[PDB]
């Protein structure tokens, strides 16, 4: 029943340094068009981006494919449900891959301390 | 089937600072009566509290309840079995919630370094 | 169904300090023959060893640390498949224990930042 498992850890100060070197580049690689617009106006953009990077990198690793099946970051996004829990929403080729794998349930968890954000994703049939 | 997933990370030095500001308040909030009695005489109270917080916060996220404070920290506790695996024991509304969700198994794992403790919890039917 | 869950976090500088004190001792203890051969010529050997330690401690916790004696980190070999995905290959008593437990699938995920490596392992029937 478990189709894949993924984890990530992000050092928030490293993302801050990346933004200072190359501006919006990291945000546009990692965020969807929708999420990019929220980062542009967020009050804690570095922490927002660090936590999203953690979730989306964990989700990409959970899907677990090489370049042949690229779950590009620009075809899925994270949102919070009514309880504040992170949830994944997929479209385009990202959603097509989930259908091909027979993904029936996705589990997402995220935590952050001052200096690090960590996330785990499990996809299941 | 996986019913929920939760993870947490705790910066031990942040817990140390919390204790310096407000004494036993954090311990009284996170620990059950039984766990409080061990903390009172523990040789590493800060680390004991940091690791229990990580496990119990991970566990609350795995239950992922919309019941306002449905998995209250004062209604469950952690112990180790003969294999060294951390285990959850629930009473009151916490146990009622577990029964309503149909929880048949609870998997808990915990790790700590000098500066951080982390934990992941999966509940399953 | 899930047979076990384990997580670990490794402070890389702690591994680096161990190596400065006792050289190859740690690597020779925890790594399998295959992993030892990579450690000897790796361009980032300390980071290699720290990440392997994270997987081996996570996998040990998943199987159950106090189960038996004669289990050892060098029997939890990690390798990369043709996609670069980390995978477990078991030898000796670890392989026997897996067969006794009815392990049908093993899921491994690993992530590293500059100061920490973390891993989670799930074994399943
Ligand atoms: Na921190
Ligand atoms: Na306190
Ligand atoms: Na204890
Ligand atoms: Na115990
Ligand atoms: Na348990
Ligand atoms: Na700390
Ligand atoms: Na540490
Ligand atoms: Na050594
Ligand atoms: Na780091």
């Amino acid at each position: 029943a478990i189709l894949g498992l993924g984890t990530d850890i992000v050092e928030i100060a490293r993302i801050e340094a990346v933004i200072a070197r190359s501006g919006d580049r990291l945000a546009r690689r990692v965020l969807s068009d929708n999420e990019w617009a929220i980062w542009k106006t967020h009050h804690q953009p570095v922490r927002f981006l660090a936590k999203r990077f953690a979730v989306k990198e964990a989700a990409a690793k959970a899907f677990g494919t090489g370049i042949r099946n690229g779950l590009a970051f620009n075809q899925f996004e994270v949102f919070n449900d009514e309880l504040g829990k992170p949830r994944l929403r997929l479209w385009g080729e990202a959603l097509k891959l989930a259908e091909k794998l027979g993904v029936a349930n996705m589990h997402v968890t995220l935590a952050d301390e001052r200096h690090y954000a960590c996330a785990t994703v499990i996809i299941e049939s």
